[PDB]
RNA sequence: CGUCGUCAGCUCGUGCCGUGAGGUGUUGGGUUAAGUCCCGCAACGAGCGCAACCCCCGCCGUUAGUUGCCAGCGGUUCGG
């Protein structure tokens, strides 16, 4: 909520080319071939974006976080594994919101597959079945990591590059899901219905941006936490 | 019942794409006897198939000696 001078790395987008016409509005201008966003719009967005949260987060709301471009994975599966927001890791599946009772049938397989491995069944049935099962719990996992908490559908997903995840803001889309999403200039912004005209390639800007996001989160429902442990993720 | 053919296939549910017949999944890369499995993927699963569970032959044991052996000894018309 005081990052008006820390955005240092945020306005540098994506080159000359492999950009998108309609975000034109939030970019001040070009330096040696790159984009760079305007930086007050995106404060004037960030505004209203982060009351949204709040507001949404107040109410005691689920978001989904959506995270593949494998620069923002290790970041999102730890800023949702604080307050309990679930979030998509590995890759986003096809179906996970409009055929969202098949995927709720595979985390109750899941959760199936726990409960065997803590009962004393394990021996039973021979090893043969005690590999099969055990690397489909281990891909189970993999895969739905952090969806495994999503009881119903979501009431808002959160998405940090939506070119990358355009799959997800359709299904968002499709079902009247609000999208709130860290847009670069390889984005529509028409799709988005919450707009952060941020960089999706460089790691302090995910972090920042997803480290404020969650403070402002858990800040909504009171109990402030300790600075989030994803600055060692800079390695 | 024969046959294609023990051939590796044929479909469904939901989702997604197309005005629609339909497509996707079942395509792809690796692999196997195999749609077998792995990896990838707008698909996620499932059914009938594949394989497995059944029978026979291969090694060993337990249980049991009207089948078997001077393995072990005695008798022997010396033929367990
Ligand atoms: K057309
Ligand atoms: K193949
Ligand atoms: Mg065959
Ligand atoms: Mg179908
Ligand atoms: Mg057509
Ligand atoms: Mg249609
Ligand atoms: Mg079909
Ligand atoms: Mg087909
Ligand atoms: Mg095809
Ligand atoms: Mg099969
Ligand atoms: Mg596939
Ligand atoms: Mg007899
Ligand atoms: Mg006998």
């Amino acid at each position: 909520t005081v990052k008006e001078l820390l955005e240092a790395g945020v306005h540098f987008g994506h080159e000359r080319k492999r950009w998108n016409p309609k975000f034109a509005r939030y970019i001040y201008a070009e330096r040696n071939g790159i984009h760079i966003i305007d930086l007050q719009k995106t404060m004037e967005e960030l505004e209203r974006t982060f009351r949204f949260i709040e507001d949404l987060a107040m109410r005691g709301g689920t978001i989904l976080f959506v995270g593949t471009k494998k620069q923002a994975q290790d970041i999102v599966r730890m800023e949702a594994e604080r307050a309990g927001m679930p979030y998509v890791n590995q890759r986003w599946l096809g179906g996970m919101l409009t055929n969202f009772k098949t995927i709720s049938q595979r985390v109750h397989r899941l959760e199936e597959l726990e409960a065997l491995f803590a009962s004393p069944e394990i021996e039973e049935r021979p090893k043969k079945e005690q590999v099969r099962l055990k690397h489909e719990l281990e891909r189970l996992q993999k895969y739905l990591s952090g969806f495994r908490l999503l009881k119903r559908l979501p009431d808002a997903i959160f998405v940090v590059d939506p070119t990358k995840e355009a799959i997800a803001v359709r299904e968002a889309r499709k079902l009247f899901i609000p999208v709130i999403a860290l847009a670069d200039t390889d984005s529509d912004p028409d799709l988005v219905d919450y707009i952060i005209p941020g960089n999706d390639d460089a790691i302090r800007s995910i972090q920042l941006i997803l480290s404020r996001a969650v403070d402002l989160i858990i800040q909504a429902r009171g109990g402030v936490v300790e600075p989030s442990p994803s600055y060692a993720l800079v390695q």
